């Protein structure tokens, strides 16, 4: 008969025991470097320029275009939840707006600084954060200024770069963050920011390592940028590019940046591990891009895994790869979620 | 009118100008730490008692559960393309088969042992891996020895994983890989191993770093040995448990660990990270799983990204955050995808 | 009789203790004491006791004599004088032991270790995450630095 | 009966025994990484306008207003039992002396100024050091120049503190400690030490980290520069500041620094940690605040702590943090206490 054979084990060494370090549920919450809190969260706003805008994107319960006229009863219950941040993303929609040299990016009367005075009044405790880009701006789409051979031209744009960042500090914004990705940009921003004498009141929060890929998609619906697929990838690192990753990572800290992004955020997590000794001083955020979140949607939607399940692992996942900030669109949720307690 | 403003910047420092490095599509390769092959891929199998199965599951076109006489005409193609490995999961459905000490383990004439001679002759070249665990064999399920009590018996349950990972080796398997998680089994299959005298024969790929969480679904399925949802979670690592993760490497390398797996793999990047440093000796090999997987086709079925790109992007991110070694239920498609060249 | 600690014996009767509370009920010991060796005896005597798997041994690593003890003793009734009669307690200027003392328990099978007092010795703390940086460390606000 | 249990345990590993180090009182010294000497005391002193003042602040014995007049038998005692030197603080009184700019900072016939030609005449050896700000000299009272939005204009502010600091250093002082916390300051001071050619003789003692809160007390009271409570906190780093201190003190070093302070002190020892491997080169001061101070006191008043006592403990905790300075209104006291051998 087969029988079930027992090899001659030697007394267990206690080098080999861990478990008595996580077998109780409050265990699991003590074995984590840091824990998860509601003030960690910055909800994304698409502003329109239809001031009664409020358009839904893909499907996608928490990727909306609206206008400043419904933004107070959008914004309403979430800060009343506890939000306390938001990365603004203009989206002007109005003809003959975007031009070659993205001269709507710091439109005193566009949905960006509009929304910046709106939010400061309505709202004067919410900590706003302006994505500073030409590419939702520029008649061609790219961010930044391009020559008619196509390809970016660095000191045009960067100039122009700095100048849009300054602007919506003027215009009462807290934090500006870039996610062009040309060279440089961080350090004209910062000296633009400077001589604005508003370097000390202004968080920079660089875009450091935007990889180009797979998983904006959604975002592009909404932002009406359309670069195509996956082609025109202008300082996008690729994929593989760990050592320039690592490299824009000291560049853009060493040129002023307060913070750092890392984007996408699950799928370059050994990222924001690298970053978290690079940047060990420094704030790190990571950004649930469009893609990765409207991926959990699908997936939880053929029954793959709980949606708020999955969203707690990723999210946490976050935390433990080093980042203490998070972008994310399931902002909503968490405001609920991390309340069902007591 | 609002005009574009640009602002006063000074000379570019060579310190800020990183695209020199990936402005070509031959460099976006030439960045990466390490290239994509074939020969990285281990293809994992369900092996049924029933000689002539050959069942789908969940939908997923790479997880199926086939019998000894279906595994010519399935593999043979698969090594024609180039596959040089394979890890082998038991799938025991004869009736009264599981019991309380997962003697059906290492049963000669169940589906493990019977597929190790089947490869070995006719397929030599192959490298055979095999699963050490007692989950799919367990009347309870689990993947151990348990007291009348419920918890497990390590003692127990290691002196049983000794014996079958030990009887696999015998049986002509090139490695075994233990994905228990009970403290010490590494040990204890060490020295099983050498006491056997085949410890100079046999790899030992440890999974070092196996998470519990909410990506085992459709493994569960065709494996089954149905563990709930997500309660029972024996040895498996808190997500958030980074430093029980980094100690769980250091130990398992330290009792005899040739390699170790790190899992899952997408949403575990950083842990391959910090494996990368702590087994800076060791073949570090990630395990894209059944949920992560299922999840890409989900996405991609919504079209919320390609398949065939998302599915690139994913694995070079193993390969970048320092794994190289993977096992993939994409094995198949980048088999086919890796030769697209010339 | 001579007066000082019996270190075996101690210990011995240490992971008695400690064992025994685990079998009533409790998730968690902490040794308070300071002897060398009690954190391998106490995790041995659970390893045997088969409840290793279930007990979080957090150690009091870091332990020293200080002025900021009053209050608690008071409480806990054990009465040690003012500041004469220390133990293992680390004198307060030990770095050196400290640091030796987190790798010491560390290496025992503490899954996780406490700094104490906290305050007065935040840079401790410090080597204690670079030490056991994969371990949970805890600081004891004492009843003097709360008093 | 209940009986006392005892273990069956191994015989004792070398590894566990550390109590051969530390079982003799000379021992206790003997595992300290630095020793306490009379020489690494540094007494502050407020020197006032009225050159006949001599007021106790708070109750507490060593924190008076002295004028010129009374410098002598004050300082007198002190240098015999050994003091090597002493930070000045100027509390301008007389009416209408204050003003936007902190004109009065380096006013000639200022208390400060007028301390170093008193101190470098009546007591030669003594080493003279001069805290840097403009805080208890401007009419609003905080440490800078501020605009008429209230902020502090980091170019008027440093500038004007280069000026005072350099000053100083003409008057005879050995040593500046700008205690501002204006982003630069430091190095805007090394230059114009630089020029004013007072480099080679001014050790610059930056107070590199200086944290916002609750300690300050009675200092305030003393040195009348009032802010409130705790609100209007200038460049005071936030406690939870580490990533933000860490920086700090790499920038001054970079700045021209000879030796950083750390402040408060107790409750920051984790900082002079850090301070420890960062200024790894450079003389670390720490300063035993107002507030700690006139905490040791209040405990030692409500018999919680034996005052002596713990002075030696937190004092020692300094040295053992990484410190090998201290400024501390107890200085008088170890004068005495240092003594008490042979
Ligand atoms: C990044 C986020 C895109 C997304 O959510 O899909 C926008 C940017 C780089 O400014
Ligand atoms: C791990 C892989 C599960 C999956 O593919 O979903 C199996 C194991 C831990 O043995
Ligand atoms: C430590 C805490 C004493 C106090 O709170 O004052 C007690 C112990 C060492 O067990
Ligand atoms: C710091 C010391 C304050 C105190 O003793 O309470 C004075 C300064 C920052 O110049
Ligand atoms: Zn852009
Ligand atoms: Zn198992
Ligand atoms: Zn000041």
């Amino acid at each position: 008969m087969h029988t079930a054979e027992f090899l001659e084990t030697e007394p267990t060494e206690i080098s080999s025991v861990l478990a008595g370090g996580y077998n109780h549920p409050l265990l699991r919450q003590w074995q984590s470097e840091r824990q998860l809190t509601k003030n960690m969260l910055i909800f994304p706003l698409f502003i329109s320029d239809n001031p009664d805008d409020f358009t839904e994107i893909d499907s996608l319960p928490n990727i909306n275009r609206i206008g400043v006229n419904r933004l107070k009863d959008y914004l309403k219950p979430l800060v009343a939840k506890g939000l306390r941040s938001v990365i603004l993303f203009g989206v002007p929609l109005i003809p003959g707006t975007k031009d070659p040299v993205g001269t709507a990016a710091d439109d005193p009367a566009g949905p960006v600084i509009q929304g910046i005075k709106f939010i400061r009044e309505y709202f004067p405790e919410l900590y706003i954060i302006c994505d500073v880009c030409l590419c939702e701006y520029t008649s061609h789409g790219h961010c930044g200024v391009l020559y008619d051979d196509g390809t970016i031209n660095r000191e045009r744009s960067v100039s122009r770069l700095a100048a849009v960042a300054v602007n919506y500090a003027k215009a009462g914004a807290h934090c500006v963050a870039p996610s062009d990705m040309i060279d440089g940009r961080i350090r004209d921003i910062k000296r633009g920011l400077i001589n604005a004498n508003l370097a000390h009141k202004t968080f920079v929060l660089s875009y450091a390592a935007k990889f180009s890929g797979n998983l904006y998609g959604p975002f592009r619906d909404a932002a009406c940028s359309a670069p195509s697929n996956g082609d025109r990838k202008c300082y996008q690192l690729p994929p593989a590019g760990r050592g320039l990753a690592r490299r824009a990572l000291e560049r853009d800290m060493s040129e002023g940046a307060d913070g750092i992004i890392v984007k996408p955020s699950t799928f370059y997590l050994d990222i924001m591990r690298d970053a978290s000794e690079i940047c060990k001083d420094l704030p790190i955020c990571a950004y649930h891009v469009s893609g990765e979140y409207a991926m959990l949607h699908a997936a939880a939607e053929k029954g793959v895994v709980d949606l708020k399940t999955i969203a707690f692992e990723s999210h946490q996942g976050f935390l433990r790869a080093g980042a203490r900030l998070i972008i994310t669109y399931l902002a909503p949720e968490f405001l609920d979620w991390l309340d069902e307690e007591n």
